[PDB]
């Protein structure tokens, strides 16, 4: 066999190992601020708007039906402000994001930055402010793709890595200013976000300098860096990783129900409409009133999440109560994202994980006392499980969990959580989640034009 | 007209993504055990040896011209049974051994795992045991993948998925048991040793679970982590990150002088001995001496490299000892990897890199009073800065100081000293040295080839 052709080209390619051009290196850079002064000015416009949400709501507070009335309305003219963008001037808007971004880093779902730039920052910005229970990565994500093809059109970069390398790179460096997280950035696009069957030139490095000049502008403006304030929890020992590998069970299996009811939620909902726009934009108003309602009362079945895992991870929560938030944050989850919102799925999932892994915790400390053990480690544990078995980005889950709470400690139990999950989501038949929404997007787009 | 005909098959790709067969995912179980339980005596036979040598050359305290000859001979010994293995029996073994499970990732440079096994478990634990300046990461790295490669052939597996998979999960589960970091196993595999050009079908999903099926039985039997013992540094302010980039750029500016310096000893000392085993092997045990001698006299310029680290990183060492201790520990290190000893150097750049860090804060908090800085955070921000200037790795170094050390607040100060790093080591024009010692082996071959 002639197999010295192959090798003689090993020989020139090993060498020629990370080779980027500057001309990629600093648009890069250049990425990197804008999308950090992208995602400073949209995290300090959402935080306005529930400013002034709780401001208006404990001002005038003595006639109680007119104040649910108030608190309906607030939430429901912001919500119907941030659908109708999407279903006029944006229909790729509404959604995650990274299921647009992922199919545009596989030269299919053209990125249209002229209109998705200002839909998923003016309306995205109205449809977290209500209150929904929606994280601030997917318009985060989705503008950074958007950015990264805007520097590749407004300096005619030509070329075919310079493309993947600056729509991934934005992309990349939005989930680093969105979680203060940066190396979860580079561990969601080499891990998740990359083309997955085929090979794709996305130069680490480029990502890299995205991804930190993306996180000096958000910790510049962002200061008092306390975006999850979970304190320091007892070191698991090592007699009882075989619970983190039972919660890993528990979650691989809720893991394809939730994510068969994500995908369902959107056909059951698709049809009380039917896509007209009139229709669309005023049940998606009722949503969000809905959802502000529930962040008026019962401020724990609503929001983002990330004010509840404090009070989670051995806190105050009984069971009692802490069912009721599954419940009903379970029933307000898949009800305000798989409907046509600007947001995307992390936060609503790490919140989620948290108080399935708090009630898991509240058991096990129960049943085994010789253990001697905390009803908080559970929850870091299962932060990142239902992200590790709906999403299916085990390694990018373990990795942010590990950047915002900062628990070292129970590394093992992460990764034995994290592994049993992926392991009975696939063993259960089910798909990933931004891979599934792909499928269903590149499969209607194919229905449609034949 | 390869848009719908790539988005059929696409879609079809996308539904079936993430399931890896249960054969692979349970030969992948039981190649990580081996690996733990492999490098576990690895560790225990090393640190068996060194507590023999060290004891037992204290029994004659008083006759100074004897002892030296005795920390001498007792060491020379013990390289000599390493030259000799490394030689006679199985001689890729010499070197690191991951630039030849990185080759063998590549189907070609084959994996031999019933020569090399009972070579770089005995000749290794000898040099290393000889108290040489190399690493226990090697002579894990290439026993991992050995063993992944020894049973994909007890159990008569099939296919070029398992094949890869088997033989990367392995070296994935020899750094997580070689450094206790289960995090920086994998992250090596998923940027260093898969092959960067072709797409080949590493599972992921069994990476995982050999890497958390060998840091478990590591840490059965290797209780109280203490690697690297720093304590909680105080944490860089934004105003001072322009420093943590002058340090990553003094380290770009160095890794490529080093790669050069490492492949030139090599041909210089390839010339000493011309390739006889029986000159290779008397003076590699010469070479070996002194690192014997120098662990009985000036204890610091010597061994693995993982002490002397918590004597610096804000500690006792004074500049006029810490220019001696770079100067004199390059020159052994340069000295024992480039002369065929089974080691690996990935230990010793994480002792050169904090001393570096460490010279260069000591001059820091010298003349910036302004900044209130710490010669500590100078020092864990660049351990992983030549890794990432010489391999050109530098998530994987930024992961597995976060791994080791546990100062996790100076994130930003590690991932910028790490890409500066990077950048000036490819503008000066660097090239990786696991890609240049594979690209020199592979060149070999070739030109061996008549």
């Amino acid at each position: 066999q002639a197999a010295r052709l192959r090798r003689r080209q090993l020989i020139r390619q090993l060498l020629e190992r990370d080779k980027t051009p500057l001309a990629i290196l600093f648009m890069a850079a250049v990425v990197g601020t804008l999308v950090g002064l992208a995602a400073v000015a949209f995290d300090k416009g959402v935080a306005w708007l529930q400013n002034q949400r709780m401001g208006a709501l404990v001002h005038t507070a003595d006639n109680y039906p007119l104040l649910l009335t108030v608190a309906f309305l607030c939430s429901a003219v912001l919500a119907m402000f941030g659908y109708f963008l999407v279903r006029k001037y944006a229909p790729e808007a509404g959604g995650s994001g990274i299921p647009e971004i992922e199919g545009a880093l596989e030269d299919q779902r053209p990125v249209r930055w002229w209109r998705v730039l200002p839909v998923k920052f003016f309306g995205g910005l109205g449809t977290l402010g209500g209150g929904m229970v929606l994280g601030r990565e997917g318009p985060t994500v989705q503008i950074g793709g958007n950015i990264g093809r805007m520097v590749l059109d407004i300096f005619r970069l030509k070329g075919d890595e310079a493309r993947h390398t600056l729509l991934a790179t934005g992309a990349a460096a939005g989930l680093a200013a969105a979680f203060n997280a940066p190396l979860a950035g580079i561990l969601f696009i080499i891990e998740e976000m990359r083309p997955q069957f085929r090979y794709t030139l996305i130069s680490i490095k480029a990502v890299f300098i995205g991804v930190i000049m993306s996180t000096i502008m958000y910790r510049i403006f962002n200061h008092e860096v306390a975006l999850i304030d979970v304190g320091k929890l007892s070191d698991a020992p090592l007699n009882t990783l075989w619970l983190y590998l039972i919660l890993g069970i528990i979650f691989g299996i809720f893991g394809p129900i939730f994510n068969k009811w994500v995908l369902g939620m959107q056909d059951l909902l698709h049809r009380v409409h039917g896509g007209n726009i009139t229709k669309w934009v005023l049940m998606g108003g009722a949503i969000g009133g809905l959802c502000g309602l529930l962040g008026f009362v019962a401020p724990a079945t609503s929001g983002g999440g990330f004010n509840l895992i404090p009070i989670a991870t051995a806190g105050n929560f009984s069971m009692g109560m802490l069912v009721f938030i599954f419940v009903a944050r379970v029933i307000t989850t898949l009800l305000c994202f798989s409907s046509g919102a600007p947001g995307g799925i992390f936060a609503p999932m790490l919140a989620l994980g948290t108080v399935l892994g708090t009630a898991f915790g509240m058991v096990a400390v129960e049943l085994f006392p010789q253990y001697h053990l905390e009803a908080g480690t559970f929850a870091i544990a299962g932060m990142g499980a239902l992200l590790a078995a709906s999403i299916r980005a085990p390694l990018t889950g373990i990795i942010l969990v590990l950047e915002m709470t900062d628990n070292y400690q129970l590394i093992l139990p992460m990764i034995i959580t994290g592994l049993g999950a992926t392991l009975l989501a696939q063993f259960t038949g089910g798909k990933p989640l931004y891979s599934a929404i792909l499928a269903r997007t590149l499969a209607k787009q194919e229905a449609e034009q034949l």
